[PDB]
């Protein structure tokens, strides 16, 4: 193999730390179990496939703040398994499985595929509380995994768009605050967006400073009817949740801007929010019914915060506890109901 | 996996998962068969062809995960266009890539005068995700043309100039984003009786997402195809946004631009609204870059958050619709025409 | 050395004059200065790191609008010095700081990273008033400026690239652009657009704006992260930035739909009376005091609206009618000081 070059069966860890640009062999399988990146490399996957076994994550990534160099991986298939056991409780052992594993980051990915995971396909943490690590994930695949993305608290003002998200429970486990979120597509998904208290992958800076990005262009289809296969029912670290396609319960953070999404046979569910904040869905599609598919749920405790502007929808699309005056144009069926959202 | 100038292309395909191209080369190629799932990496090469198109045929396989992937590759199907002669059924075979069942990723390609679709995706039976982002279109007559229940596909951060018609929509769901278009007479057309419906027909059509695109000079000041388009069974007029189809929902339409780029809502299925959302709507002077929607379906539109100067013409969408006032209201009940 | 690759040491003038393409060594470092590219010519560049001295730009990128080939440049990292000194009055002197300046562009650029840049790290300009430009995925950090674009270079797209600790991320002159999903954190401005700018060129300040900045996010542009200073001088007069800066009675604004502006404020000093503007979707929290103000000239403010945001009683709206914003969002203010050139 001349520098630069990585074949199936050598050691990626050597590999890593011997040069700052490697080339894995075109279409080739690997087989990686924790593999250890200490230093900046960028990883040109040419159409490599990366299989592993045992507990993950595939990669483990030690980033280094300091370093101008970024970590950059493209062009790889990671899998994880073979066709998800999606009754399985969650638990603390499967958020080890892992593709990649990155504290610190200061990250690109690119053009990858995520496969079957157990846990979060991609884990960011950051070491300490604070984002002059800058991370983005565009172009990537995500099918079959527990959830998607998942970034700790202070892995700030990242940039997650242009993926392509199918059979996942959670797309989206959002604590770090800031990042943009946008032009993403997501279809037969039980959650596109998760954030509250108590998460897991919050890591070593926690539940700080959360969320209040920004969420645009993206698509949520058939979260709860007509195509999802995941269960509703979630296991957080304390508590048990009831999923839905977009869902937020943080009495101590704020929702992101919400615009020019479409979301057919969502569900949202606003439960709890900063009270010096309003929320707007603008520029929507909401689309749903018959019967209660697709609901979009406020707290009547909130509900006057919320309003619903420039969207379009359907008849059978329910939107729950907004009053009438905060929603123009009228789309959709409103309804009272103080019962929902449910947490 | 390195494929030179006069070598098979199809040979090389079949026996290669991953082949490269000779960086800048000149490839000329005609109706390659690519039937396995393979990349290619194209180096800044082009592929000249001649005859009747396709230059690449793609027969998808929706069970195998790994996907086609083309990178880097222009795509050149003739000299400059001819944009007079009528569009027929034989003309739809000149494209660049024809894929069925599609599992396909195009990133970073150009192509270049088409006499029909330069990218044309179909299913092969009604019920595979399509990635189309940082490409080239210029003087092709259709940019993309999605079929029948090819849906949840990407079209993104493409730049179409000299297009008759950059988005020729029949498959449900895309998301279109961040699109750049001008001198086309068309970005989006939607309509029944379409060309390039695939197996699948005029199934589960439209209902994406459209935002963030910019669609400047469709009627006035650079586009040079003309208004009139021949449908398989009817001559239509193209706007800039064009939607003739009382069964299939209009796309989410927010954070778009039209200068001088009008728009017809002719017919959509009625159990819906429609917004034009946080727009800068811009034209005049004359009937230039209007909006025109069926007085029939009127009350179900709305403008809203939009920008725009008074020359802008918003035909027979009720004041109480247009939050706020943008352009110059007005009530014709001969617009839109087909 | 074989056709096709540029070795550090070698001149890249005579590699980028015989070659369509060229593939830099993977993670090597170079030094140029002042290389120049007369004909089309695609760079990969493998994680390659670009280091200079004196004078720039790096690179000079003559365009031919003519030829259909574009100069594409992927996957590299150009370095303009050590971190930024941000005290330095801005002058003549400094605009030659630059990584790339491109005239007559068919560009793409994608994947690069520019670090501690005088000037602008990219300058686009146009030898004559009326070639398509792609700047994505791109990182910018202690640069001066990110972008600039001159009059007539139109059209573009700068899309998914991330600013940090800039003191103007887009210098806009040249209309039409397309601006997206950008990300930019602790600059003191994203958007400024005026009347005698930096970075005109040769076609000067013609049909300027008038594009489209949608998804985009501007934070902590006047407090709390941003260190350089608010006060800039310009070839005439000096200007006080704010996140977004529009003073140009002869130019209509972009559409604006979809930003988050968290303590980034907004100066809508003066444009084209035969227009409307919206803030149309967007998050607009700010204070407390005067931090992430949105203040628009009273002779203008009829024509402004604020429609579908979301935001915190801090954030302050200054001068727009009450009317205009709808729903409700921050504290409304009349108040004629506001906003200063
Ligand atoms: C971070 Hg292992
Ligand atoms: C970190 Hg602003
Ligand atoms: C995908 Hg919900
Ligand atoms: C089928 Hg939406
Ligand atoms: C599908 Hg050839
Ligand atoms: C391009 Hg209309
Ligand atoms: C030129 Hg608008
Ligand atoms: C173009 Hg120097
Ligand atoms: C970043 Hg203001
Ligand atoms: C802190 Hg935004
Ligand atoms: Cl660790
Ligand atoms: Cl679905
Ligand atoms: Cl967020
Ligand atoms: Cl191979
Ligand atoms: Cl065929
Ligand atoms: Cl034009
Ligand atoms: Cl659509
Ligand atoms: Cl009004
Ligand atoms: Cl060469
Ligand atoms: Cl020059
Ligand atoms: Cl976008
Ligand atoms: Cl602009
Ligand atoms: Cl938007
Ligand atoms: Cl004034």
């Amino acid at each position: 193999s001349p520098p630069g070059t990585l074949l199936p069966g050598q050691s990626p860890d050597e590999a890593f730390a011997r040069n700052s640009v490697v080339f894995l062999v075109p279409g080739a399988e690997y087989n990686w179990k924790n593999v250890v990146i200490r230093k900046p490399v960028w990883i040109y996957g040419n159409g490599a496939t990366v299989k592993t076994s045992g507990l993950g994550p595939i990669i483990h990534i030690m980033g280094d703040l300091d370093n101008p160099m970024d970590v950059r991986i493209q062009d790889l298939t990671f899998i994880g398994g073979d066709s998800p056991d999606r009754l399985v409780p969650f638990s603390a052992v499967l958020t080890n499985q892992m593709a990649l594993w990155c504290i610190d980051p200061r990250i690109t990915i690119r053009g990858c595929s995520f496969y079957n995971f157990g846990g979060a396909a991609i884990y960011l943490e950051r070491s300490e509380r604070d984002g002059r690590g800058q991370v983005m994930i565009t172009d990537c695949r995500f099918r079959g995994c527990r959830i998607g993305i998942a970034n700790g608290g202070s892995v700030e003002y990242g940039l997650a768009s242009q993926n392509n998200f199918s059979d996942c429970q959670i797309c989206f486990n959002v604590v770090g605050g800031n990042w943009t979120r946008s032009g993403n597509v997501a279809s037969n998904c039980r959650c596109m967006y998760l954030h509250t208290q108590g998460m897991w992958y919050e890591g070593a800076a926690g539940n700080f400073n959360p969320a209040h990005g920004s969420f645009t262009s993206n698509t949520l289809n058939h979260c709860d009817y007509g195509g999802n296969l995941w269960p509703t029912e979630f296991q957080l670290p304390d508590r048990v949740i009831n999923l839905a396609g977009f869902y937020f319960d943080n009495a101590a953070a704020r929702l992101p801007n919400f615009s020019g999404n479409s979301q057919w046979y969502g569900d949202m569910k606003l439960i709890n929010f900063l009270p010096d904040s309003t929320f707007v869905i603008n520029g929507g599609a909401l689309y749903g019914g018959p019967g209660d598919t697709g609901v979009i749920a406020v707290a009547t405790a909130l509900a006057a915060k919320v309003f619903v502007i420039g969207c379009q929808g359907n008849a059978g699309q329910q939107i729950v506890n907004v009053p009438a005056a905060n929603i123009i144009p009228e789309v959709g069926t409103r309804k009272d109901d103080a019962t929902q959202p449910a947490a």
